Order: C-alpha cells, then sequence, then structure tokens
C-alpha cells in the first residue's frame, strides 16, 4: 500500500497513520506514511514522498498541492530518551510540528520541504527549490531553484531564481511582491487549478 | 496502471490517453498521464512523471530519453472559458505544443522541463537542469544543475554547470559548443547507449 | 518486481541481479536494477531509483542509507567493442566499480551520485546535492545544493550550501570540518538514526 504507517522504533513506540481528508487526492503512485495529515482538497502528485517517522507530525493545509518528486520529511523531534529535542520542532498557532504547509501553499515540481519548517498560507514554493530549518511567511514566493535555510522569510517577500538565502540579514532585504512583479498572481492560479484537477482525479478512483 | 488518462475538468471535457510508439520502453516505475505522445525508440526511467493534465499535448521526439527522476508538466493552455492562453503555448513547425521536446533529445537524471518549453534536436538537458518558458535550440548542452528561464538559448550553446539563466541578453553571449568542450559529443554517446537500453528492457517485459 | 535484473546489451551479455544483504531495507517503492551490491543495515527510502545498467558495479557499503527520490546511475564502462573505458571506472582498494558509496554514508533527500565517482566513510551529501566524475574523501559534508564536479574533495573538508565546485583549485581550498561547524556531528546523528528505522521498516514487511 502507498499510505501506510510509520514503523516502531525507540523514538515512536506506537505507529501512526496518516489523517488524510476524504476530499484530498492521492495519487497511487505517490507515496505517503506515517504521522501526517492532509486537509480538505489537497493534491498529492506521481512520486512525490511525504514521510513522517522521526516524530511528531507533518500537516498539509486545505487547498494545498504537493506536486510530483517532492519530498517532505524531518529531523528526529524526539530522541531515544523519550525527550523533546525543542530545536527541530515549530510552533504555529499554540501547536508543535514538525513541518507545517499552511493552506493554499503549492510545493511546485521536485521542491523540497524538510524539518523544521513552516510555510504560511498561499506561498509558492517553486520547482526545484528547497527549504529547511526556517519559517516562511504568508503570501511569499520562493523562484524556482531559491533556496531558505535558517532563516525567517517575512511575509509577502520573494526570492528570485536560484538564489540561497541562509543568513537572517539576506533575508531581511528580500524584495516585495507587487502587482507588477512576474509571479504575483501565479500562486493563486495554480491552487485554483489544482483544486480542480483533485476533483477530476478523484472521479477516476 | 502506470500509463493513465487525464481527467475531465472544466478545460478538459474529454479524456486523452497517451499515444506510445511500440518502440519505446516505458519503465513499469514511471507514469505517463494524459495528453502525451511518445516517439520511436524513447526509453523512459523509473521515477519519470510525464503528466499532461492541464492542456495540448507533451511530445517527445523519437529516440529521447527521459531519465530517473525527471519532471514534464505544463501551464494551463486553456483556461475555463475554453479560451486558449497564448502565453503559455509553443509553436514548433506549425503545431502547438506545451511541451516540445525533439528528436535524439536527453533529458538527464533528475531535470525538469516545464511548459510553455521547446528543446530542438540533439540537445543534451544536464543532471538537475531546469528548463522553464523557454525555447532551447538545436544541438545545445545544459550542464548539470544549469538553468535556462524566460529565454531563447541560440542552436549550438552550452550553460555552464550551475549557471542560471533568466536573461536574453545573457542567454545571447552564451559561448559556442567546439570540438574540444568537454560536452561536445556527450549527448550523441547517450543517445546511442539509451537507444540500446530501451531495446534490451523491451526483452524483457 | 522493483528489484530486478539489468537487461542484455551489446556491453552486458549476461544479466545481473542485485546483490542485497538481509539486514538492509529496501521501500517497495525504490527502484534498484543491475549490478547493485547493498551492504548491512541500509536504508533505502521511497523514489530512490539505484540504476546499475551500463556496466560495472554500484556498491553501497554498510549502514549507509539512500534517502527518497536519490538517484544513483552511472556512465558507460565498457563499450560495444568489449573493451573497459578506463575514465569511467573508479578504483577503491584495488577494486574497480562505477559507483562506489563507503560505510555510514548520508545520501540525503533529491541528492545525486553519478558515476564514475566515490564517496568516503561518514561522509553527508545533502540535500539535493550533486557528485559527478569526483572523488570524495572520507568525513566529508556536502551541504544541501553543493556540488562537485570532475574534483578529488580532500579528507574532512564541506562544500557551503549551494556552491558548485568544478576546479580542482577551488576544491583544494575549502574549509575545514571543526567541532564547532554547524554540520559537524549531523552524519553520524543521521547514520544512528536510519539504522533505527532499516531495523523497524524491516519489521513490518
Ligand atoms: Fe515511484
Ligand atoms: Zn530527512
Ligand atoms: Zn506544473
Ligand atoms: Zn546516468
Amino acid at each position: 500500500s502507498n499510505i501506510r504507517e510509520n514503523p516502531v522504533t525507540p523514538w515512536n513506540p506506537e505507529p501512526s497513520a496518516p489523517v488524510i481528508d476524504p476530499t484530498a487526492y492521492i495519487d497511487p503512485q505517490a507515496s505517503v506514511i506515517g504521522e501526517v495529515t492532509i486537509g480538505a482538497n489537497v493534491m498529492v502528485s506521481p512520486m512525490a514522498s511525504i514521510r513522517s517517522d522521526e516524530g511528531m507530525p507533518i500537516f498539509v493545509g486545505d487547498r494545498s498541492n504537493v506536486q510530483d518528486g517532492v519530498v517532505l520529511h524531518a529531523l528526529e523531534t524526539i530522541n531515544e530518551e523519550g525527550e523533546p529535542i525543542e530545536d527541530n520542532i515549530v510552533e504555529v498557532d499554540g501547536k508543535e510540528y514538525a513541518v507545517y504547509i499552511g493552506n493554499n501553499v503549492s510545493l511546485a515540481h521536485q521542491s523540497q520541504v524538510h524539518g523544521p519548517a513552516a510555510v504560511g498560507d498561499d506561498t509558492f514554493i517553486g520547482m526545484q527549490a528547497f527549504v529547511f530549518k526556517s519559517k516562511v511567511g504568508n503570501n511569499c514566493v520562493l523562484e524556482p531553484r531559491s533556496a531558505a535555510i535558517g532563516v525567517t522569510i517575512p511575509d509577502g517577500r520573494y526570492i528570485p531564481a536560484g538564489m540561497v538565502v541562509t543568513s537572517q540579514a539576506e533575508a531581511d532585504k528580500l524584495p516585495e511582491v507587487t502587482d507588477d512583479y512576474a509571479y504575483s498572481h501565479t500562486n493563486e492560479a495554480v491552487v485554483a487549478v489544482n483544486v480542480h484537477l483533485a476533483e477530476g482525479y478523484k472521479e477516476t478512483s
């Protein structure tokens, strides 16, 4: 089966199975393993791998999409001594996650978000982009091949294609999304399309 | 099944199934969905995803190869009002495509071509490279980790490893493939090998 | 089947099947094809592709891990005339390989090692990183999105995130891993975790 429980390990005494909204579409060639919550109208495309086997949840909010070849995984959040590793946990609205993906977020083909990480609502994570040990605000755009490592990206900023942002000083000076910016409407178009695709694929299963 | 029709959606009243030449080899762990044409002696490797579900065809010419983990997909080419989005369509020899891959083209492991895009004959798209909203000429080489976004790459040029080309002024000044260039014969060697691999894999099915 | 022989071709008269230690865990959604040796306690994750069909072995040492979406493949090592192509072969401890991955090595999500290549013991190859025509020493760290092409990386060095190293002069001046370096203990933590994951996943099969 492509939707599976995680295994018993020293930090995981009890396997967890994914909680998937009935309106989500999970492609038969995607893999979803472990403590994962997937929200309404989410599309998970072929060859995506969402794997939550190192403790604590990976959450994917409503009307988000996880495109072909995308990987979601996270660093260990509970050591063998049962103790939570606080550095590897993100907090969003009073709850703890290994990876938090907000609502209306697009994770475009071959991108990767690796916990600890949070991605705010209405954000586009571009093709082949990378997010690790970072919090990405709402209404952001990571252009294709950009990366954010170890930083907080403020709401409404974009990272130009190919740029790798590793310092908070850099992240603080990223340009703003404006109406004339080439990717300012990309995420809303992509979300609308993928919500329709998920419904159409559901009608084939 | 790993070869599948695309779904019914507002822009796609009738599902299309892939048209695949009998001499092509499609790995059982690849995915090919929707309005896709695959030519003679093409090799499609494990974990590749070719997905044509947003309108108009993805074409892969004869003796081309689509290696492990490669993604082909395209932006919407027909809006919900049935109207063609001309910005998202490429024209090659009087025909319209969402993605056009020419003959004898190598899409090497983990690369991605995202429509609208065209790739001319005898071109090598290197490992992890990225092509989006671009036309790449014939006899070109994209070295590993290069990218072409929003540009036209003239015939016979190469992009050095890791370079991300986003402006036409940059693309116009790319170096030429010459006989002493390290990748000048790479594509022809790779094409010959993959044509033989496709035949050998066909004999195992 | 996801574990398969390679095909008969002009350079490969006899198919080879993978040799896999009984304590290794190969995910059902990974692909392993051809002349491949996988050592003890190795974890091979969903969507990884290890493909040895162009001659000579791909070796993955004990307690190594091959994470989601990783690709291992190699250039042709035997031409159609039966003659070994020495440029495309690496030698490690008196034996020849197309790709050699040492013991306790982590190939993190979406990375790729393409032969000819060798990766020494206790080395971390970071997320989305790329190694091709290179020898990477022991105790090295390739940070996410780094790449080494055509070079030898000395023992105990790291490549900063996003850096693409293509010249030996560059590789010779890479910084050293020290105890205060952010990734100095990452590989040992990741190896220990993955050895435990492999055992837990084995208990589900
Ligand atoms: Fe797969
Ligand atoms: Zn991970
Ligand atoms: Zn797409
Ligand atoms: Zn290859």
